[PDB]
C-alpha cells in the first residue's frame, strides 16, 4: 500500500503515500499495463467539491475551521439550489496551480507554484476570448523572458454552451497538401488549416504561416482572428558552426501554449483554459523537426553535413539529430528567448520529485513522457522509477471540437 | 474483449486478443501504473493446472489438441505429479517452452529471431564441473568465431528449493570491478560486489580495467565453485573509431557475446533456476549503457575532452555529441571484426515488423515500451511512436534475487 521508487543510478529510494489519495482510473489493470497508450448531476458534484475544498483549507492551514465548514455549507447550498457553484478567486488560483502540479506528463513542474492565472470567467463572446488570449500571449511572451500563464474561460454548464479554443496550441504553423502529393508546412495541421480556410481564412500558402485562432464562445460557431504578428515572437534557426544551416529557412515560435485541454477543479469543468510555459529544446528539434510525420528534416540536414546516408549503422540520423538540437538551443539563447535543454530540465525534475516526496508524500509521473525523446539514458530521469496515477485538480485531453460541434 | 494499439507515425491500428490468455499480474491496478518499476517450493495444488495449461498450448501448436497423444501425455504427467510431486518435460516440450519464453519476453526487442534458438538440454548435469563444461560448449557454439548464434543451456529444474542449480554470474562474460581505497572504481562498477565474492572464493584478480570474470557455479544446492572460461573462447573487440584515430588510445574493448545467466525459466509450472541464454548485441547496449551510464564505465567526459567540445554548458549538448561518436565506434569496431551486432535503427524496424506479424498470426505481442525504446535517439526509431500492451504470458523468463543473498553456506 505504501510504495517505493528507486533511482538505479543513485540508489535513492523514495516512499510514495500520495497515490493513496488518487481517485480516477489509469487504464491499467492487474492483467494489462497500458502505460504507453496515449489515450487509455448534482449527486456527483458535491463529493467532488468537498474533496477539493478540504484540500484547499488544508493547504492554508485552516482545515476544520469555521471558515472551512461555512464554505462547505455555502457551496452545498449553492449546488442544491443552482445545480453548480462558483469558485472563489483564491480557490481558482489554487486549483489551476494544482492541476499543473498533478500533471504527471509534465517535466517542467518544478515551476508549478509560479503560475500567473488570468480569470476570464466574465467572458461572453469570441471577440472577448480573442482579447483575453492576446493579453495572455503578450504577458507570457514578455519580450522573450517567458512567464508561465493560464487563462480560464467560463466553466461548463449544460454542456451545450461550451467555451472552446479549436486550435490545439495558441500558436502553430499551417499545413497544406500539395498537387504532387507532398505537404507544405506542418503536416500535423492540414485538417485544421483546411477548416480555417472553410470558415474563411486567407492562407498565404507558406511553410511557416502562423495559424489564426478559431474561437468558440458559449457553444456558438467559432470565429477567426489573426494574432498581431508583433505579439508572436519567432526565432530564426541557425547553427553555431554550420553556416549553411540558415539556408534551410527554418524558424520556430517562442511560446508553447496548449489550448485544447480541460481543467477540472472541484468537479467543475473549464473546457477553454489555454496555458503556456517555455520550451524544452527537444520538443522543437527532436519532435517538431525530425518526426517523420512532422517537418521531417533529418534527410536534408544529413545531406548538407555530407554524412554517409547509405547505411543505418553509420548513425547519420543520430548525428544530424544532435546538430539540429544544438542549433535550436543556440538560436533561442542568442535571441534571448527562454528555453531549457533536456539535461537541465530533467535534472530539475529529479530535484522537484525529491521536493514533492519530502513535502507531499509523492509525485505522479509518467516515465514514457518524462524521459526526453533523444539521449534518454544520459538524463537522470531514465534511471528514475516513477509511479503514475491521477490526482485532481487535473488537465484532461478532450476530443477535437469539430467532431462534436453542430453548426 | 478486444484492445486496440495505434502507431502515431503511421496510423496503423492493431487489435489484441492474446492478452486474454494472460493470468499472471503486472504490478499495475486501475489506480496506479507501475510500468517504469524495474521489479514491480510449489505445491501439487498449484502444479496440475499449470502443467495442463502448458501441454494444451504445446499440443495446439503441433495441431494435435485433443488427440490420443495429447490425452495420454496429460494422464502421464498427472500421475507423475501425484506420485513424485513434480514431472519431467519431454525434449520437444523443453524446446518449445524455451522458444516461447523468449517469444513472450516483453522487454526483448530482438524477438523476431525467437523461433531460431539452439536449445542445449543440460538436465543430466550433476556437478559444477559439469556446469562448466556445458557453459564452455554453449559459449563456443554461440560465438561461432563472430558469426553469433542464439542459444540457451538448461540445467535441472528446482525440486525442494534446497537443491537449486544457479549461475552466480549475472552474464556468462562480464568484466571485474574493483573499488579503490580513494573511492574510485577500476573496471566495471556494476560488478564490484560479485568481483569481491570471487576474490573471497579464491580468484586471483589481475586488477585491470577489463578482466573477464570467472564463472561461479552452483550445482544441486551446493556451495558454488570457481572456473576460468578458457580465454580462447572469449571473443573480444577492441574499440576504435572510423574518423578519430585517438579513439583506440582510450583502451576500450568489449566482449562479443551477451549471455544472460541470472534469470529463471518457467515452463508448465517447472522452474529452471539456471538457464543461461545468449544472442547478439544491439550497439546501444554497449555504447550507450555500458560505456556512458554514470554508474558504469562513464566515458562521456574523456571522449568529449578529446573531441574538444564546449563542455562548460550542458546546452552545447556535448554529452549528446560524444554519445553518438562512441556508438559509431562500437558498431564500426564489431563490423570491422566481423562480430555480429545490430544498430538500434535496424533492430527497432525489425521489431515493428515482428510485432505486426505476431498480431496477425497470434492475436498480440506483449511489449514493454519502457524497455523496447532504445536509450538514445528514442523518437527517431519507429518503436517510440508505437503503442504497446504489456502483459505476462507463460512460458516466461523471470528475474530472481542474486544467490549470495539467499544461499545456505555448507562451509
Ligand atoms: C514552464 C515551462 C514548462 C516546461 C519546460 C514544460 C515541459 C513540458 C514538456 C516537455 C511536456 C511534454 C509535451 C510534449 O512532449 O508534447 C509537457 C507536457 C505537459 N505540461 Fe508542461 N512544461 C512547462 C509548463 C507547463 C504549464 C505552465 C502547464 C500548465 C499550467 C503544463 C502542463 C503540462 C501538461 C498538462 C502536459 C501534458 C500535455 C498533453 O498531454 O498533451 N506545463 N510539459
Ligand atoms: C538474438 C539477438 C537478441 C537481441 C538483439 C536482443 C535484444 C535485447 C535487448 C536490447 C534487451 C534489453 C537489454 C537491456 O537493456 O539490458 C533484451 C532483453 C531481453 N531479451 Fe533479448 N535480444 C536477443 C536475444 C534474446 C534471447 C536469445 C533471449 C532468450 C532466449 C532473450 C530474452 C530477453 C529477455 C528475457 C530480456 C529481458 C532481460 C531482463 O529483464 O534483464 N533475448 N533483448
Ligand atoms: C493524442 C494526444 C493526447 C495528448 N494527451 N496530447 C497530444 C498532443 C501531442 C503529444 N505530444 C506532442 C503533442 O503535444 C504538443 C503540445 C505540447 C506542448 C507542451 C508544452 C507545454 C508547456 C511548455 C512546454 N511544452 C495528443
Ligand atoms: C533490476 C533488474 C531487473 C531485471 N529484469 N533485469 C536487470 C538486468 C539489467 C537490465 N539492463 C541492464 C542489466 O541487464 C544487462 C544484461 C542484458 C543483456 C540482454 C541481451 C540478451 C541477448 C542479446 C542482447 N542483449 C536488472
Ligand atoms: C505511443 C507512445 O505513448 C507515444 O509515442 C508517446 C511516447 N512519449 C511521448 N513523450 C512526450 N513527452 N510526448 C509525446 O508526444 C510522446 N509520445
Ligand atoms: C527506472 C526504469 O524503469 C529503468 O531505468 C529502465 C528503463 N528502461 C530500460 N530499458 C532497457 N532496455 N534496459 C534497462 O535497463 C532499462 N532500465
Ligand atoms: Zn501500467
Amino acid at each position: 500500500r505504501f510504495l517505493k521508487v528507486k533511482n538505479w543510478e543513485t540508489d535513492v529510494v523514495l516512499t510514495d503515500t500520495l497515490h493513496l489519495k488518487s481517485t480516477l482510473e489509469t487504464g491499467c489493470t492487474e492483467h494489462i499495463c497500458m502505460g504507453s497508450i496515449m489515450l487509455p448531476t448534482k449527486d456527483q458534484l458535491f463529493p467532488l467539491a468537498k474533496e477539493f475544498l478540504d484540500q484547499y483549507y488544508s493547504s492554508i492551514k485552516r482545515f476544520g475551521s469555521k471558515a472551512h465548514m461555512d464554505r462547505l455549507e455555502e457551496v452545498n447550498k449553492e449546488i442544491e439550489s443552482t445545480s453548480t457553484y462558483q469558485l472563489k478567486d483564491t480557490e481558482l488560483i489554487y486549483g489551476a496551480k494544482h492541476a499543473w502540479r498533478n500533471a504527471s506528463r509534465c517535466v517542467g513542474r518544478i515551476q508549478w507554484s509560479k503560475l500567473q492565472v488570468f480569470d476570464a470567467r466574465d467572458c461572453t463572446t469570441a471577440h472577448g476570448m480573442f482579447n483575453y488570449i492576446c493579453n495572455h500571449v503578450k504577458y507570457a511572451t514578455n519580450k522573450g523572458n517567458l512567464r508561465s500563464a493560464i487563462t480560464i474561460f467560463p466553466q461548463r454548464t449544460d454542456g451545450k454552451h461550451d467555451f472552446r479554443v479549436w486550435n490545439s496550441q495558441l500558436i502553430r504553423y499551417a499545413g497544406y497538401k500539395q498537387p504532387d502529393g507532398s505537404t507544405l508546412g506542418d503536416p500535423a495541421n492540414v485538417q485544421f488549416t483546411e477548416i480555417c480556410i472553410q470558415q474563411g481564412w486567407k492562407a498565404p500558402r507558406g511553410r511557416f504561416d502562423v495559424l489564426p485562432l478559431l474561437l468558440q464562445a458559449n457553444g456558438n460557431d467559432p470565429e477567426l482572428f489573426q494574432i498581431p504578428p508583433e505579439l508572436v515572437l519567432e526565432v530564426p534557426i541557425r547553427h553555431p558552426k554550420f553556416d549553411w544551416f540558415k539556408d534551410l529557412g527554418l524558424k520556430w515560435y517562442g511560446l508553447p501554449a496548449v489550448s485544447n485541454m480541460l481543467l477540472e477543479i472541484g468537479g467543475l469543468e473549464f473546457s477553454a483554459c489555454p496555458f503556456s510555459g517555455w520550451y524544452m529544446g527537444t520538443e522543437i528539434g527532436v519532435r517538431d523537426y525530425c518526426d517523420n510525420s512532422r517537418y521531417n528534416i533529418l534527410e536534408e540536414v544529413a545531406k548538407k553535413m555530407d554524412l554517409d546516408m547509405r547505411k543505418t549503422s553509420s548513425l547519420w540520423k543520430d548525428q544530424a539529430l544532435v546538430e539540429i538540437n544544438i542549433a535550436v538551443l543556440y538560436s533561442f539563447q542568442s535571441d534571448k528567448v527562454t528555453i531549457v535543454d533536456h539535461h537541465s530540465a530533467t535534472e530539475s525534475f529529479i530535484k522537484h520529485m525529491e521536493n514533492e516526496y519530502r513535502c507531499r508524500g509523492g509525485c505522479p509521473a509518467d516515465w514514457v513522457w518524462i524521459v526526453p525523446p533523444m539521449s534518454g539514458s544520459i538524463t537522470p530521469v531514465f534511471h528514475q522509477e516513477m509511479l503514475n496515477y491521477r490526482l485532481t485538480p487535473s488537465f484532461e485531453y478532450q476530443p477535437d471540437p469539430w467532431n462534436t460541434h453542430v453548426w
